[PDB]
């Protein structure tokens, strides 16, 4: 196993939100063989940002989920050349964007180049307005599709008021190395928390806990 049960993160992300550019770097441990992970992130520029941080926080590594036996692990089978993933994140109110990370390991540390961009956010919006509180826990649908690993999410945000602002992402998984097999459908639950945070998200801990299943209990 290329893959140690103690991994460190790095992880840096560019983005742009509406115009609005940003820079942010993480830090981070996990044990991929258990489903946990967590980091420290912090924006290096374009703070504060003017927009609800919740929506980047899935963008910040399928690798960091327990796999039972009976199905194939697609992720930690990438290593240790690694794999990429690119997302697009659909929300009720025509907000569009399109995530992508490419993953590599060098030693005891997973390296994340990401990506984020999204658009067409409406000012007058929760993500715009700073009114998300958390995702709720959700489950990944994995499948192939034209010989893609691809993961459907149908999820929401909870804002302040009791009100839900729905979720779909579609991401396409991709190892680098040619002939790792790809896995039967199944399902992965997803368990993404902030930790804690500073007065306008500058400094946060992020927490995601991960477990592989067949539907079954």
């Amino acid at each position: 196993s290329a893959i140690k049960p103690d991994m460190k993160i790095k992880l840096r992300m560019e983005g742009n939100v509406n115009g609005h550019h940003f820079v942010i770097d993480g830090d981070g441990t996990g044990k991929p063989f258990e489903g946990k992970q967590s980091m420290d992130l912090e924006v290096k520029e374009g703070g504060p940002l003017p927009f609800a941080f919740d929506i980047l926080t899935t963008a910040f590594n399928r690798v960091f989920a327990k796999y039972p036996d009976n199905i194939q692990d697609y992720f930690k089978q990438s290593f240790p050349k690694g794999y990429s993933w690119e997302r697009s994140l659909t929300f009720e109110d025509g907000g569009i964007c399109n995530a992508r990370n490419d993953i590599t390991m060098e030693g005891d540390t997973f390296y994340n180049k990401v990506r984020f961009y999204g658009t067409n956010f409406p000012a007058n919006g929760p993500v715009m307005q700073k009114k998300t509180l958390k995702w709720e826990p959700s489950t990944e649908k994995m499948y192939v599709r034209d010989g893609v690993l691809t993961g459907d999410v149908e999820t929401a945000l909870l804002l302040e008021g009791n009100a839900h602002y729905r979720c779909d992402f579609r991401t396409t998984y991709k190892a680098k190395e040619k002939g790792v097999k790809l896995p039967g459908a199944h399902f992965v639950d997803h368990c993404i928390e902030i930790l804690s945070h500073d007065k306008d998200y500058n400094k946060v801990k992020l927490y995601e806990h991960a477990v592989a299943h067949s539907g079954l209990p």
